[PDB]
């Protein structure tokens, strides 16, 4: 049985989407490509290197270079930063003190490398998080869909598949966590039909993180 949950940070702790699609949609057609919101939406979860690259090879059949990938995503941080500040998606603090409460471990899988947000979990769910189990940008080489960030937590965790929940929003991370062979929730947060969820893996899916706190102990049960 459960030992650990393993929660997604945008837009499962914090409400961050609108910001990032925007941010990402902006600094794209700065430099002549096309990257919609809702394409933005659905690269959730991935490394802004693998962001770029894709699209830049769909375009342009070339990739980013070095260079060109720091730029951009240098860019894309200060336009991110330029919106006041993500606030917590509403129950993620309710789910934390929940799962706290039933003695199972909080840790964080994330594709972000956004330091204003990764600096803020502990400010934003006081007594929840540790660094040792939490795994980010910084930890992987390839990052969501890849289920190496959630392979990476299990072996941070000492943990087996089984004895951990995924608590996802978007596709690729939906992908992530069902590839690494554990029960993934996803919460519909954003703009996307819940079908790319389950159509992802999701072998939950729940309107909103306050409801997924309402079921937890039915669903658990
Ligand atoms: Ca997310
Ligand atoms: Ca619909
Ligand atoms: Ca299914």
């Amino acid at each position: 049985k459960l030992k650990a949950v393993l929660f997604d940070m945008n837009g499962v702790l914090f409400n961050s989407m609108p910001y990032h699609s925007e941010a990402w949609h902006q600094v794209m057609k700065t430099h002549g490509l096309d990257l919609s919101r809702e394409e933005a939406y659905m690269h959730e979860g991935r490394t802004g290197a693998s962001t770029i690259n894709i699209v830049f090879q769909r375009e342009l059949g070339k990739e980013a270079t070095q260079e060109e990938i720091e730029s951009i995503y240098h860019e894309k941080s200060i336009l991110f930063n330029s919106y006041p500040e993500a606030e917590r998606m509403p129950g993620a603090w309710e789910l934390l003190q929940k799962v706290k409460s039933e003695g199972l471990t909080p840790m964080v899988v994330t594709g972000s490398g956004q330091l204003s947000l990764l600096e803020r979990l502990e400010h934003n769910f006081p007594g929840m998080f540790h660094k040792e189990l939490m795994v980010t940008a910084f930890d992987v080489k390839y990052g969501k869909p890849n289920p190496e960030p959630y392979l990476m937590a299990l072996k941070k965790g000492g943990l087996k598949a089984d004895e951990a929940v995924v608590i996802e929003n978007a596709p690729l991370g939906v992908e992530a966590g069902h590839k690494a062979g554990i029960f993934t929730i996803a919460v519909n947060t954003g703009p996307l039909d819940g079908q790319v969820l389950l159509d992802a893996g999701a072998d939950l899916l729940f309107p909103s993180m306050q409801t997924l706190c309402d079921s937890w102990d039915t669903i658990m049960l």
